[PDB]
């Protein structure tokens, strides 16, 4: 009937391989776009009963959405999802996977931690141009590869509402405020104690649990599988921690 004390989208739809996928946005501020295309890829898979097994292109949205902000310099969550509805997004994997219509052009790197990939550093790339043509060897026309949703919406700033929204329809995108101490997160349930504000980050909430009495959101970051708890992090649920319950945005394919 109700909300379980714990839930994990990977556990309900494990056929949907995108749910368990951790991406890397590279030396680019495209978080806004990733949490969008990630939740959408999850939700297309979930909502069509499995028939929509696709990986949507972060670069299609990052570069072609004209009302979504500043590209590699930062974006708006609501319009991103609106772009998905009116205009749609083509397929595109990552750089080192080379798949789909418009795959990501930037290589994987380490975000505030030592790993396998070369360190990201602090340079930011210019927002790619809007292509409108697929990569040479993917033959489906750009305009035909567009996958659209039927609706976009903000979810209410409401713990229980966010929970039902995830369970019934899939992961949601959400923004939160980054304070300096987040850049030192390694594991555990994150809460802002110390540090100045640096900006906002958009991520994908996949579930929630409770670790000995302590409630949390399970969140997929997009700084590759090396950062945090194998890509994922956890943050205090229930108290609008860093406004994590304020900027929740999603939509549906039908
Ligand atoms: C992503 C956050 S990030 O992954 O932590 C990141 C990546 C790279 C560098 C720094 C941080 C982007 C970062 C934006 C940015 C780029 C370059 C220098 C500094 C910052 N953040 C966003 O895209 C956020 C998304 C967001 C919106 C609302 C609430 C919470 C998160 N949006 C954003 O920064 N802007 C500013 C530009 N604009 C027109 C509105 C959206």
């Amino acid at each position: 009937v109700e909300i379980p004390s714990s839930f994990d989208s990977r556990k309900k739809w494990p056929r949907c391989k995108s749910i368990a996928t951790i991406r890397d946005q590279s030396r680019c501020g495209s978080c806004w776009a990733f949490g969008a295309v990630e939740a959408m890829s999850d939700r297309s898979c979930i909502q069509s009963g499995g028939k929509q097994n696709v990986e949507l292109s972060a670069v299609d949205l990052l570069s072609c959405c004209e009302s979504c902000g500043l590209g590699c310099e930062g974006g708006i969550l609501g319009p991103a999802w609106d772009y998905w509805v009116k205009e749609g997004i083509v397929t595109g994997s990552s750089k080192e996977n080379h798949a789909g219509c418009e795959p990501y052009p930037f290589p994987k790197c380490e975000h505030h931690t030592k790993g396998k990939y070369p360190p990201c550093g602090s340079k930011i790339y210019k927002t790619p141009r809007c292509k409108q043509t697929c990569q040479k060897k993917y033959k489906t026309p750009y305009t035909q590869d567009k996958h659209r949703g039927k609706s976009s919406y903000n979810v209410k700033n409401d713990e229980k509402a966010i929970q039902k929204e995830i369970m019934k329809y899939g992961p949601v995108e959400a923004g939160f405020t980054v304070y300096e101490d987040f850049l030192n997160y390694k594991s555990g349930i994150y809460k802002h104690i110390t540090g100045e504000t640096l900006g906002g980050h958009a991520i994908r909430i996949i579930g929630w649990g409770v670790e000995n009495k302590a409630p949390y959101w399970l969140i997929a970051n997009s700084w590759n599988e090396d950062w945090g708890e194998n890509g994922y992090f956890r943050i205090v649920r229930g108290r609008d921690e860093c406004s994590i319950e304020s900027e929740v945005t999603a939509g549906r394919i039908n």
